[PDB]
C-alpha cells in the first residue's frame, strides 16, 4: 500500500563508493542463503549525465562472486527508478544524506508483496548506527521477515565472505 520514497533527490550527489551494510526483503527465501536471489551487495552507484543510475553489485552464483550492472531508468518522480534485473521492476530510493548513508528498495510492481527487498549502504566499510535507526525506522511500515546484517570485515570481503 504505497512505499514512501525521499522527495528532493538529487541522483548526482549519490555518486561513488558503497558499501551494503544491511538488508532485509518480504520473504525470508529471497535472503537466506549467499546464493539467495536478492542476495546482493552494492559496490558502486553511478548516476548518467541524463538522470539514470547505473548501480554496479556483486552476486554469489555457481559456488563464486560475480560482477554485476543494472541501469536503472529515470521516471516522473526523482527517487523512483525503472529496472529489468533480479525479477524487479523499481528501485526506490527512501532515503539519504549523500555523504554517510542510503536507504533503497527494490520490488517488482506486479506482485509488490513477495519482491521487496531493501538495503542500507553506508559511504565506508565500518557499522553505522545512525544509519541502521534510520534503516530500521523506515522499515517499520514494511512487512519484512529476514533482516541482515554486516560487520567491517565482511564489507570488504568479495560478496561479504
Ligand atoms: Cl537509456
Ligand atoms: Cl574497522
Ligand atoms: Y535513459
Ligand atoms: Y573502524
Amino acid at each position: 500500500i504505497v512505499t514512501q520514497t525521499m522527495k528532493g533527490l538529487d541522483i548526482q550527489k549519490v555518486a561513488g563508493t558503497w558499501y551494503s551494510l544491511a538488508m532485509a526483503a518480504s520473504d525470508i527465501s529471497l535472503l537466506d542463503a549467499q546464493s539467495a536471489p536478492l542476495r546482493v551487495y552494492v559496490e558502486e552507484l553511478k548516476p548518467t549525465p541524463e538522470g539514470d543510475l547505473e548501480i554496479l553489485l556483486q552476486k554469489w552464483e555457481n559456488g563464486e562472486c560475480a560482477q554485476k550492472k543494472i541501469i536503472a531508468e529515470k521516471t516522473k518522480i526523482p527517487a523512483v527508478f525503472k529496472i529489468d534485473a533480479l525479477n524487479e521492476n523499481k528501485v526506490l530510493v527512501l532515503d539519504t544524506d549523500y555523504k554517510k548513508y542510503l536507504l533503497f528498495c527494490m520490488e517488482n510492481s506486479a506482485e509488490p508483496e513477495q519482491s521487496l527487498a531493501c538495503q542500507c549502504l553506508v559511504r565506508t566499510p565500518e557499522v553505522d548506527d545512525e544509519a541502521l535507526e534510520k534503516f530500521d525506522k523506515a522499515l517499520k511500515a514494511l512487512p519484512m521477515h529476514i533482516r541482515l546484517s554486516f560487520n567491517p570485515t565482511q564489507l570488504e570481503e568479495q560478496c561479504h565472505i
